[PDB]
């Protein structure tokens, strides 16, 4: 029969103010015979009426997929609020009910170090300047580089793992030519996290 | 019935001395009729040396693990399983492979930890490994001729070249990073020579 998936909002925009933060709910399995999919919101148990139901489209596996999209307050998803879809479908017993919310494991905030080029590398023609932020709960968290003051668009970032203390690390990284850290230009790891003091950190790295 | 075609873990492939096997994985077999065997295919040639596992249902799988030569699946050569059963349409086959184009191999570097987490009670010792293909590898933190396994290992990300890096964490107590312990990073990885490297790290 019908299942059901609920998906939390992605993590850059539950922290940043100019995105959406949105929950989804989609049900795949959906028989030719019982096509009908009804939805239910809820937020902390209240029913809301403003979701968005996209029309079921019938999959290459000749099922039907059928998603509706819950946009969240970036402070309710904050402070814990819990979502619940709940899905109504005639090929099914009961109604099903799925909820989520944001972790819900005691909050910790991320340690940022930065890291300059190995010894070893500092003889090849681009060096790479390290990020690492540690012990953060919950693992939503995003990271960013700046060179003098100014946005750095060619980084990469390890997706969080998960450490023996039940918090996250991650890696982030920003690959230049020697010349350009040589130079004793200086570079800056940006960090946004619930649990930072305005949800913001920032270290900098920078030629001894 | 849907067809799952696991590939080896790297260091069974890198070391002569261990096996590598692919496994291939059926998960919805039909009880009107449970009868499903393979032909598991190699550049077009059929092999008859799988070794399917005893079969075990569970509340709501049948395998069978092909042992690979090594230098066939270095050299990409294409395992092909094609699974039969009457709940399917034509006989169905999932194909897996080594990524395809030229090793490269990756570059490992030792980091000490930042000056301002020396101030804390554990210290983060850092193993770079950069731009590698394929993503296959393993790594490894050694002090003293002895195993260290107090550490964690990012997944590979993608760069922009193609190839892959990644870090590898190992965490010690501040005091005996302060004694002068000699810690070690191995990587393991086939476009390497010997298939390993190691980079050392020890207070200055
Ligand atoms: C018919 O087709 C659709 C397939 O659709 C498409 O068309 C078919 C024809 C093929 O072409 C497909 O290739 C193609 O996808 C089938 O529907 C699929 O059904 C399976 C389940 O049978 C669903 O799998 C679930 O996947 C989620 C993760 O899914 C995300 O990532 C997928 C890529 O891997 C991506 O495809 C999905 O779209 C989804 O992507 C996310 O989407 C949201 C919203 O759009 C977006 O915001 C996200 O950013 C985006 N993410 C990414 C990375 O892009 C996976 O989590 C589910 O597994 C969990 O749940 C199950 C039970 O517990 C169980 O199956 C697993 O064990 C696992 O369990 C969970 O463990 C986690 C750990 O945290 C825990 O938190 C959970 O609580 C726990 N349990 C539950 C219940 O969650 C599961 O794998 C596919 O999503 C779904 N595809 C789509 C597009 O919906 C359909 O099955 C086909 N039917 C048949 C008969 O073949
Ligand atoms: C009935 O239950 C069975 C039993 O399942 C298991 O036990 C039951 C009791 C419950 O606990 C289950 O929740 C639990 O799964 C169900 O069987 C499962 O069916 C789903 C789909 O139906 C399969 O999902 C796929 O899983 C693989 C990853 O699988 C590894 O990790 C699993 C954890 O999720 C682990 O459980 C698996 O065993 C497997 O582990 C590996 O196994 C090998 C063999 O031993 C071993 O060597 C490895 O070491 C081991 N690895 C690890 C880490 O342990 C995942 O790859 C699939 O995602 C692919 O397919 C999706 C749909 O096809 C697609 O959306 C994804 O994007 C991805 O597709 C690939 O995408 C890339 C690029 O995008 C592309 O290159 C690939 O070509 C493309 N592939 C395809 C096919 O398109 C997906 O998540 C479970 O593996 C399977 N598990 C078992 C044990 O059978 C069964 O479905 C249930 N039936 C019903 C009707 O409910």
């Amino acid at each position: 029969g019908p299942s059901v998936f609920l998906f939390p909002p992605k993590p850059k925009d539950t922290l940043m103010i100019s995105r959406t933060p949105e929950v989804t709910c989609v049900v795949v399995d959906v028989s030719h015979e019982d096509p009908e999919v009804k939805f239910n919101w809820y937020v902390d148990g209240v029913e809301v009426h403003n979701a968005k139901t996209k029309p079921r489209e019938e999959q290459y596996n000749s099922t039907y997929r059928v998603v509706s999209v819950l946009t969240v307050l970036h402070q309710d998803w904050l402070n814990g609020k819990e979502y619940k879809c709940k899905v109504s479908n005639k090929a099914l017993p009961a109604p099903i009910e799925k909820t989520i919310s944001k972790a819900k494991g005691q909050p910790r905030e991320p340690q940022v170090y930065t890291l300059p080029p190995s010894r070893d590398e500092l003889t090849e023609n681009q060096v790479s300047l390290t990020c690492l932020v540690k012990g953060f709960y919950p693992s939503d968290i995003a990271v960013e580089w700046e060179s003098n003051g100014q946005p750095e668009n060619n980084y990469k970032t390890t997706p969080p793992v998960l450490d023996s203390d039940g918090s996250f690390f991650l890696y982030s990284w920003l690959t230049v030519d020697k010349s350009r850290w040589q130079q004793g230009n200086v570079f800056s790891c940006s960090v946004m996290h619930e649990a930072l003091h305005n949800h913001y950190t920032q270290k900098s790295l920078s030629l001894s």
